[PDB]
């Protein structure tokens, strides 16, 4: 267990945006993956606590 792909190095835009979160859902088939950004343009995702 662990260890998912959280993100591809941390390459996403659009606060929390579509692109986004299909981003981290079509390329990583995670059950606890998404859409997730902190308080900026930029963000990521968070398939894996990293």
């Amino acid at each position: 267990n662990l260890m998912k792909r959280c993100t591809r190095g941390f390459r996403k835009l659009g606060k929390c945006t579509t692109l986004e979160e299909e981003k981290c859902k079509t390329l990583y088939p995670r059950g606890q993956c998404t859409c997730s950004d902190s308080k900026m343009n930029t963000h990521s995702c968070d398939c894996k606590s990293c």
